[PDB]
């Protein structure tokens, strides 16, 4: 009742992908803000960040202060990740939303067995990450992700702007064309907060039981 129609969203995603071909991340964020601004938590587009660094958060706040950003609090997070989330909420001009599943960790352990991540990690991710993310994305017309094509060989064709079929709405990846050197230089130039575990030999940060230890 507060999202654009699916054909309208598909046409908007097509036009955005065609017009923003080879554009910078700030240009894509400006286009997203101009297209989904009104009709500062009265915004119609949200940003998703795993709280590994405040690059995308800083960019979105510089293009749109008070922008909302969601963080999927699966309950299995590192204490450093929650600390980084709180620090980003305090420093940057961003409205943070802690998306939590309807069932806590103890409730899920009681209902389907303790340590579901060990027995069915796909179902654990679907219950604590995918379903709450979908329930939160209802009402927004577009979402912004910090996905980079260098994350995996299967992500090499990650589109700049597209229509996410899983959640059925516009998906924008400003950091797609970015490389490791690019994010490094940006981190340097803007003095943006970084999760402390990244310094302690952790390329990617996720849930504590499902993160590869060095
Ligand atoms: N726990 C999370 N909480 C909030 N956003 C996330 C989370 N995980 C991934 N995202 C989104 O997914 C991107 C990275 O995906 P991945 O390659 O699975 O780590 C991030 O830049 C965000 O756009
Ligand atoms: S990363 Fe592991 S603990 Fe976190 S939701 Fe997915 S399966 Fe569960």
């Amino acid at each position: 009742t507060t999202r654009l129609t699916e054909p309208q969203l598909r046409e908007l995603a097509a036009r955005g992908a065609a017009e923003l071909d080879g554009a910078t991340a700030t240009d894509m964020l400006r286009w997203t803000d101009e297209t989904f601004g009104d009709i500062w938590t009265t915004c119609n587009y949200v940003v998703a960040s795993n709280m590994a660094d405040a690059v995308l958060v800083d960019l979105a706040a510089k293009v749109r202060p008070g922008v909302p950003v969601i963080f999927l609090d699966t309950g299995y997070h590192f204490v450093e990740t929650i600390g980084t989330r709180d620090a980003i909420e305090s420093v940057y001009d961003v409205r943070v939303l802690n998306v939590t599943p309807e069932h806590t960790v103890a409730e899920q352990d009681e209902l389907l067995g303790k340590d579901l991540f060990a027995r069915n990690p796909h179902e654990c991710c679907r219950l604590r990450k995918v379903v709450p993310l979908g329930k939160t994305l209802r009402g927004y017309s577009a979402w912004v992700t910090g996905l980079r094509r260098v994350d995996a060989p299967t992500r090499a064709n990650a589109p700049l702007v597209s229509f996410d079929e899983t959640f059925k709405l516009v998906k924008v990846n400003p950091l797609a064309a970015w490389t490791d050197q690019d994010v490094q230089e940006y981190i340097a130039d803007n003095d943006v907060l970084v999760n402390p575990l990244v310094r302690e030999g952790y390329p990617s940060i996720g849930c504590a039981p499902c993160t590869a230890k060095p």
